[PDB]
């Protein structure tokens, strides 16, 4: 299958990752507590419901939330502000509250099933966030050997991630708040910058956005 780009809300962003977050990969942003990675995969799950001649790919989200971060009238707001139906935007959220990293795991396996259920209707699942993707491995991995345990651990489960981006066409998203090794597929540094703006640079140019009541834009 072809590739999908999904709209970030902000052109600059959009250009610097070559038209948009792509399915059949995983996209990580990446950054300090209070980036913005937050506010961009609120965005990213309005975007992504949008026809494609305006950014979107005419799909559903399916978001896995390990620190009680999403917000209902968050993805409310920015919908109903791009001319969205705020309650149809968020009726198209498949939400989940992972308790540890063991929990995690096993809801991305989980999240097959809907993948399946809804792939031939008129909004597959186009969209899948984690955030954040690291935060339960850092408190439970901790210590004298937990480097190659937890690194093994991440590696197989951002596998089960890859499988689904890919044979399902899915934009996969994940925060990390931050010598490492990283598997994604692209990775996003983003950081504060002045005047409020947000910067994004790739990992291995820069975009400046801002995060207003239309989620993130130029």
């Amino acid at each position: 299958a072809t590739i999908g780009r999904i709209s970030t809300g902000s052109k600059s962003l959009d250009k610097l990752l070559g038209g948009g977050i792509e399915t059949q990969a995983i996209t990580e942003v990446f950054g300090e507590f209070g980036s913005g990675k937050t506010q961009l995969a609120h965005t990213l799950a309005v975007m992504v419901q949008l026809p494609p001649e305006e950014g979107g790919l005419n799909g559903s989200v399916m978001w896995i939330d390990t620190e009680n971060t999403f917000r209902p009238e968050r993805i409310r707001e920015i919908a109903q502000n791009r001319g969205l139906d705020p309650d149809e935007v968020l009726k198209h959220i498949a939400y989940a509250r992972a308790f540890n990293s063991n929990h995690q795991m096993l809801l991305v396996q989980q999240a097959e099933d809907m993948i399946k259920e809804l792939l031939n209707t008129d909004r597959p699942v186009k969209l899948l966030i984690v955030d954040s993707l690291t935060s339960h491995f850092r408190s439970e991995y901790i210590g004298r050997g937990a480097l190659a345990e937890r690194q093994q651990k991440l590696a197989k489960h951002l596998a089960d991630l890859h499988r689904l981006a890919n044979l399902y066409d899915i934009a996969v998203f994940v925060t990390n708040q931050v010598i490492l090794a990283h598997s994604a597929t692209l990775r996003v540094y983003l950081r504060k910058g002045k005047g409020g703006k947000r910067i994004a640079r790739l990992i291995d140019g820069e975009a400046v956005f801002s995060i207003t009541e239309k989620g993130i834009e130029d």
